[PDB]
């Protein structure tokens, strides 16, 4: 019943396969 | 047992009730 | 996605003093 605000928010993630 | 971490703001919610 | 870190203000670690 609560929420938070955080400063900035990284998300990830590379070069991927066919 | 160890941290806290203060955010920026916090948000609450509110419904209507009846008696 | 499966890892979303968010990075908070300030943190907050505390101790007393331990004895020997």
């Amino acid at each position: 019943t609560r929420l938070s605000a955080p400063v900035a928010l990284a998300y990830r993630e590379v070069s991927t396969q066919p």
